[PDB]
């Protein structure tokens, strides 16, 4: 499924995500749209052989099984599949756990580097929510 801005800003919210953690929902947004560009069903090969999942692009090596990711980790406790969903559900939850990690929106390279410390409220400005 490929979201719309408001429609995805909707659903993040209906979720829990609005600032959580302290992160306002213009900041997932802009996560998302940098990451997947609202799509569920993105995925990413990395060098290191692990796979980034769905609108958050979450990463096999610790957050999901996939399989095929040696010597990984499973900390949502779901398959990667899960994360393709036009069902946002198992991709919000397990963002939960990621951004309260330790480092934050920071865990998402492309949030610190194209998000973070910007207008974030401009990719919820003009919806209803
Ligand atoms: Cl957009
Ligand atoms: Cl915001
Ligand atoms: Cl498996
Ligand atoms: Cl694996
Ligand atoms: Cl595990
Ligand atoms: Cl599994
Ligand atoms: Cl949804
Ligand atoms: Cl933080
Ligand atoms: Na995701
Ligand atoms: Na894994
Ligand atoms: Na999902
Ligand atoms: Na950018």
């Amino acid at each position: 499924k490929v979201f719309g801005r408001c429609e995805l800003a909707a659903a993040m919210k209906r979720h829990g995500l609005d600032n959580y953690r302290g992160y306002s929902l213009g900041n997932w947004v802009c996560a998302a749209k940098f990451e997947s560009n609202f799509n569920t069903q993105a995925t990413n090969r990395n060098t290191d052989g692990s796979t980034d999942y769905g609108i958050l692009q979450i990463n096999s090596r610790w957050w999901c099984n996939d399989g095929r990711t040696p010597g990984s980790r499973n900390l949502c406790n779901i398959p990667c599949s899960a994360l393709l969903s036009s069902d946002i559900t198992a991709s919000v939850n397990c963002a939960k756990k990621i951004v309260s990690d330790g480092n934050g929106m920071n865990a998402w390279v492309a949030w610190r580097n194209r998000c973070k410390g910007t207008d974030v409220q401009a990719w919820i400005r003009g919806c209803r929510l």
